[PDB]
């Protein structure tokens, strides 16, 4: 009961990534709305909102605003305490 967990078409709303397990790979389309730390903003789709981290290397000269939909895919991770997407690709759409 094991495999890979990543890319090779579904887009997962927010509340239900909420709740899968730690280390799935997950697509989410939405709107970034706030900047909270280095690395760390806040993703909202109509379901919620949830934490993810983006590093500085993966905007590749696009910029965002919190009126742009954007599309995230990358992987859930899931703590004791918290639950984040470590985001591998950010688009605009």
């Amino acid at each position: 009961q094991g495999g890979f967990s990543g890319p090779s078409g579904s887009v997962t709303t927010v509340e239900s990534a909420k709740s899968l397990r730690d280390d799935t790979w997950v697509t989410l389309r939405g709107n970034i709305v706030e900047r909270i730390s280095d690395d760390l903003y806040v993703f909202k789709d109509a379901s919620g909102t949830i934490n993810v981290d983006i590093d500085h290397k993966r905007w590749n000269g696009v910029t965002v605003t919190p009126k742009d939909t954007v599309e995230i895919q990358g992987e859930v991770d899931k703590d004791w305490n918290s639950v984040e997407i470590d985001v591998k690709q950010i688009r605009k759409v």
